[PDB]
């Protein structure tokens, strides 16, 4: 191909193309024109080889990828600026106006709202990164410094880690994203397609779909908030409207929120020395709350009493009763145990 | 059975005073491979037994079933 086509090869080819009495000689004037044209033609061959690659969907550049995705209607992500809140410590009554820039090392951060040291609202003010990037996502407790000294301001530190700083999307990321988009398109009523739109709601984390719950075409949408806790009613409403904005033709949609199950417990236990009823009560309730957060399936009475005895301050235990029974209690779907009654006696 | 045997052996190494029947069932339920248990009897009984002087607990019979 064009790699085979070179200065020497095309030069000899052109020399053969000419039927002339002049013997071919190095440095001849006619040889000079032929050699110059062949050099520029070889350069043009290299350019053609390059525009092979530049015309492809892959191995594009910033402008090339931009044009391709604009033809596809896709747009690359420039990233987002980091956002956090810092604390200003210094002379009381000092007013830090909006637009003030605080520098941590070489990083530059700007204060959004006015903050007064010693004010009733406090000395905490949200601070946004001047530019996008992971480097702007500063951790907690960073000693920010004013670029411009302000009288009355001494120490600037963030009580929370800076977040929201996202980097510039790379070409490969956008290429793979576009390839996935073309590969997987929105369908009418696929479980994954419908569930993804529900996943866009911030409040909910886990989404489940129960089709045929009320006959053909009937879809029962099941949602789960933070660690499968029930979200607020307004969150349910906004999720319902959102999924209706993307729902297929003629579906019946019901959003189901997780339910809590109250738990009442009672036992007659012996407490270890130096420990009171309140301490063992709080420790065991925290432990059993963790267990409820991790319990899969139904309740295990033996596991409950095991976490009870393993709790510090339990000399011995007896007469353990949960919800009026000592048997294993079945947990149904969308039901999470909730600690409500703790009847502990020594 | 072997895992609970090791657990009860180290507990007896660490035990003092009396064997606690609730402690026995707690160390049995916490044992790996144990889902649910019932009718746990020590020497056929459900009561704590005092470990007297110059005396140590000794495991003799292990009866576990489903």
């Amino acid at each position: 191909m064009y790699s085979d086509q070179t200065y020497e090869v095309i030069k000899n080819r052109t020399l053969e193309n000419i039927n002339l009495d002049i013997y071919k000689g190095e440095g001849s004037f006619l040889n000079n024109m032929v050699s110059g044209n062949n050099l520029e033609l070889s350069k043009i061959y290299l350019e053609l080889s390059k525009m092979h690659k530049m015309a492809f969907i892959q191995d594009t550049y910033n402008q090339f990828l931009d044009k391709r995705v604009n033809e596809f209607g896709v747009y690359r992500k420039l990233g987002t600026e980091s956002n956090g809140e810092v604390e200003f410590i210094g002379e009381k009554g000092t007013v830090i106006n909006n637009g003030t820039i605080i520098s941590y090392r070489d990083l530059l951060f700007v204060v959004i709202k006015d903050v007064t040291i010693g004010s009733e609202e406090g000395d905490n003010s949200p601070v946004q990164a001047l530019e996008v990037g992971k480097k702007y996502n500063l951790p907690t407790n960073c000693e920010f410094k004013l670029v411009d000294n302000i009288s009355g301001v001494t120490k600037i530190t963030n009580t929370r880690s800076f977040e929201g700083g996202t980097d510039i999307e790379t070409d490969e990321e956008l290429k793979e994203r576009f390839y996935k988009i073309q590969r997987n398109q929105a369908t009418s009523g696929n479980k994954a397609h419908y569930e993804e739109w529900a996943l866009e709601v911030d409040g909910v984390y886990n989404v489940k779909v129960y089709p045929r719950w009320d006959g053909p075409g009937t879809v029962k949408v099941l949602i789960f908030g933070k660690n499968n806790q029930a979200v607020d009613t307004e969150t349910i409403e906004r999720c319902q409207q959102h999924i209706d904005e993307e729902k297929p033709i003629g579906p019946t949609i019901t959003v189901v929120t997780p339910l809590p199950i109250e738990i009442s417990i009672s036992a007659v236990m012996k407490l270890e020395d130096g420990y009171t009823l309140d301490n063992v009560k709080e420790s065991f309730l925290e432990s059993i709350n963790t267990y409820f957060r991790d319990i899969r399936g139904e309740i295990i009475y033996t596991k409950v009493m095991g976490i009870l005895i393993n709790t510090t301050g339990v000399h011995d235990l007896s007469n353990l009763l949960i919800n009026g029974s000592t048997d294993n209690i079945t947990i149904n779907e969308d039901k999470i145990p909730s600690v409500t009654t703790v009847n502990f006696s020594e």
